[PDB]
């Protein structure tokens, strides 16, 4: 096991949703440093150590000395980084066709979204790594319809719609970027 | 083979707090968030209802100690700490993920069907008090059911005719947040049951 | 009697009306540390200590001090908590007809609102006890109407709303709540 | 009820809990409720004296005009055993609302109806112990109301007519109106006490 | 003639005017503790004694005292206060008619403006009394009109508006409110 | 002659409606600018700054330094606000049309208060106080013409005019200036 | 009779700030002002052109001060000051005040112009730095035209013909800040002449 | 190899989406010194020195020396410099036709990014170099359709939309920025 | 070579896009202090000093300088100055002409960007000169297009439009405005 430390990496996308969302609503979580180290932790071995988090973490430790009237281990590697970016429509398109009287049509959206991880050394200070990966995002609508006159009407209608959770496609790009870093190290070593 | 615990474990809950940077779109409110604020109650409240643990407050840290503060002045008594700490947030929410519907009319009989699914992401870390090591994590996903139903006449006689019907249900996501906080407290204390801290 | 503090219960719901409402408005009001203290107020035995709240007191003594020139009781349990979730439609629905002339037709919506309250012990800082308990809000609508014809012309138009006071639903939410507080210190006891 | 006799009563700030803001066409930024409690509140204290409302608004402006006269002479400030605190607790509507029309050839006429819900919290607070001696909360409730009458007729030519009426109760007024039955409470729940 | 010390009657309407306007603009105006001042200043005997506009008095007096390298007179009595409300339609309404082929109408609102003063004696603190005085504004528009066909057409149209001076309604408030407030001193009568 | 004015600052709680931006002010912000050129051209006064004073300080600290003189006091200083502005007030408009000529016109009235008061700075005492208000001309007309002939004629013209808020303000503080001087001529302090 | 200078005077001047209050109309973003935030530098170019005046900065200051840090750190010599500083503002800024426009349409041709009037008013103060006493100040006006031309022709023929020619202009506020300020500049230049200062 | 240490790399474009994007959102990812500092890692010999990132560096070394109760390796040149600018149209067009009853129609669009990079003496603090960069970012909407009559109807549409990815040009514009930094270093030396 | 120091020249144009463009966005970039260090680099002689930007450089100092338990050169002169305006539409207008079917029409708008410069002397704080610039700022648009009848129907539609890049003007603005002082400093000298 290897002792990691991760305090923050950033949402550095800057960008937030269109409308009809709420122009305060970010187009991209502010989850990470829990997706990355929890993805370090299910890679393991890593030791993930925290420091998110420090804060509280010191509180209760000043409260257990000050019931009494005991260290705190550190790490030899720290990883660091943010969420680079993200856009759309990126690659796009559709089709569709109907005729008398039954119409059809599809369409689909990709994204990316793209990480930075670097690990850097703690006793020197020199960045022993860093990396950039990128997912896509991918979004689809199919719909069908029948518009028929008789003579009295009929007229029909189905549709579906999907969207990939960016959140999923963040916490796979974070995992992909922490095994390019783990194999990347493998030929350093520093293990 | 067979496994075993021992005793009342105290752990202290700060903040558990909400990184999913959303909001409800139009018509609502761009100040709503799309998700409650309110977990480190939905989570100190698994804790208790989980019983054996015993939650340590530290929302909530300040009132106590100005309360304490009060006690120490009026009398002119010591402090738990907690062995283990439990951290994380709420990691995500979406929509539509999936999402979809259908619908037919004929004269002069109409019906229709929608529905909707969302996500939300919730993370809870167990962290060691003592060395600061992180002793375990958990991602959890709920999802949020919506839809609706309708159905209607037009009819013409001469004279006309006309009915409307329908009825929505939308899932509690403040419930799925719940849900989530209990999915990952019961990962966790297996977890915790094959170490055992206990 | 037992004396008990409580400093602040706030609204966790990050909740605000839609539109027509102002983006300010929230959707739960504030006042709970009030609706909560008379809550304990009205159970009595209980004896709710202020605290909201406290730095006017603490000036009045200042003054009061300053004209002399008599102590200030404590809680050993103190009451937290805040109002944890609120949403709509949650349920929501509703019918109507219309035949020549006469048409009527009625609606309704639930909302939800729930809350949490932890007692929490003064001396060791461990909570004793904590419940999340959440009542539900009604509203519905109801219209009837007249549209006839003779040559000439009739109309007619009836119509009335309700809508639960979600502050009412407050109080009922965290009334209950202080209900099954009171109940589980009663197999403890302290 | 009854005076003595007068009690010093302190009250620094009631403030407004109740989150709400008038909806559209208004400012968004418009309070659904006025700010003026702890002005209201010291009103309705002084009018069922005897209290004596002992300012603390307030109090900075005082302290500074206290340097000033103690800087010409280069004589004390009476404190007050009771605190009086709360807050508006809350706001809406339409909760119950409502409204009637009828129109024949030519002649329509219609009427509308609203009411709103505004509540108080007062809170006696014992200045030496710092205990809560009451509590109370109190609500008030606000009518609205529209009438509007026409006719429309034809000749061949033709006539047409309007005429409308519609009244608001001022909230304000419906909250000076809650926290004076709350003084009430308040005084009468304090009778059977007594501390005064 | 009696000093009296005011510095602060602030806006506590908490309202603004509707849209078209903007959602800024306050539908009071801030300029209390001025018409105030200069109400008592009418009213005389009352000498104002500023403190607005303390700070720069403050200033200018270092400023003295720096060039010639003399005291400040108080008041006995301070007046305190604030704006208490605002609102609208409050009542309001209007009527109309047209017939071939002309026609008028006209409509009016009323508003509400109420305010509070205060006074308070600087020695004991005590608020020796307190008024609340509420004005009305009022509002009308009326226009008449012609449609007249001939074969080949005629029209004409005529219309007024008069809005009452919120600023003006506020000094009468205000102004009553010395009355009233004289008016108490006098069976006191310090 | 000296006069000390700081402050006079924008009190009207006001700004420009739609189609402006919800940012603009209804009224400048530039008084202790046009009091200040008003008392000067107005002589005999000497204004003395204080606006202002900061950086004149740090220059004062600068000459101070180069060197490893003193600062002229008023005995009276000037304060006050723009105390409203509003509108419709009074308002109003006609017209006609004839085939094919039509006109039309409009006008709006505007209000702008201020208040200017004269404060003695060594007793502090508020010597004067005075409300002053001018009124803001608008106005538009037009004419047109439509016309057949088979084909076709038509024809607009038109003007408007707004009166400058500004000058307006101007306007205020002068007519108030030349009040302050006249009282203080039976004082006279000058 | 007969004027007369001597010699160069030293001029501080800090800020010459927007008291205007104004911002652009709808198209336009709320946040863009209606008159430019760039006097004190308009101001200061206007001093050092009417030269003899020698602008002494401030403004600028701090940047100075460090660079001055830099140097007296860097070695292990004193700074100028400004007899007279120049103070005031940007007034007003106002539209329409006078506007209007004409047109006419006869078949197939029309023609039509528009034009519009604004005003920038600005206020420049000499002050004296010994005693602090306002030796002048001035309040000048610029004015800001607008006007838009245009020519169309609708035309049947059986098919049809039209045409569209246009042209709008608009004078740069900017340049009629600086025209006011220059303007300012200059009386206060004539008026110190006869004082003299100097 | 030389050890570049690079702080804070800043949008100083001032540049947000239009509608319908929301008003808070910058026409520019704000990702760069992790960009320019994967760019200098990729281009070596250069060792990124972090510096981000130095906050949290230092509370690990003050946990580190806590636990013992060894120094800090310096940078003798930085790199600064910030994002210049963004915009559009700039260039921009395209064309279409339809005929009965077959259409069809393209569209396209360009933006520009812009990247200023410096690089610094760390002893004497002089600005060894200092170059502007800019990139243009490819748009393009492609679209067919057809509209015909029977007696009944047909009808059917087909597209496509390309957006180059803004974040790829920056990363392409600080990529040749580094270019010419190396080529001005090298010719100082 | 002469030691420049210039620490801000600042957006005073106050302007911002109209819709649809976001209110929080610039018409004008941020990126001066860039752009004007870099034409005084490329204007050599002259030796940019930085101050950005000094912060992390000192920050870099104080690891360096505790890694070994050797100054930092001033500059004579700053240069200050901003932004001073933006605008437009200045001059506007265009033509077009419609004949049955063919159309075909063309339109322009100017803009307007002013910078200023100014020389300070860093001994005395006296200013040495300072210097108005302003360029201008071209965008235009071209379409053609036919719309005919057969019986059947036809039409087709080409158009293309070219906005000026802003960053370039200020660009061009802030260098013939160092072109200015460089003058201004040779009868001076």
């Amino acid at each position: 096991k290897i002792f990691v430390s991760v305090y923050n990496i950033q949402d550095e996308t800057g960008q937030f949703k269109p409308y009809p969302a709420s122009n305060f609503s970010t187009a991209v979580p502010q989850s990470a440093t829990a997706m990355l180290v929890t993805a370090l932790k299910d890679s393991r071995w890593f030791i993930p150590l925290e420091r998110q988090g420090l804060q509280n973490l010191l509180n209760e430790r000043k409260i257990i000395r000050a019931a009494q009237e005991q260290s705190l281990t550190a790490a030899n590697i720290m990883v660091e980084g943010s969420i680079i970016g993200y856009e759309s429509n990126v690659k796009s398109g559709g089709v569709g066709a109907r005729y008398f009287g039954i119409g059809a049509d599809t369409q689909y959206q990709l994204d990316q979204i793209a990480v930075n991880l670097r690990v850097v050394n703690v006793s020197t200070g020199e960045i022993l790594s860093s990396v950039n990966t990128s997912k896509t995002i991918l979004s689809y609508e199919v719909q069908a319809g029948v518009f028929r006159f008789i003579d009295r009407l009929l007229e029909g209608e189905v549709g579906y719609t999907s969207n990939e959770p960016v959140m999923l496609c963040l916490m796979s790009a974070i995992e992909t970027g922490v095994i390019f870093l783990i194999n990347d190290g493998i030929d350093r070593g520093l293990w």
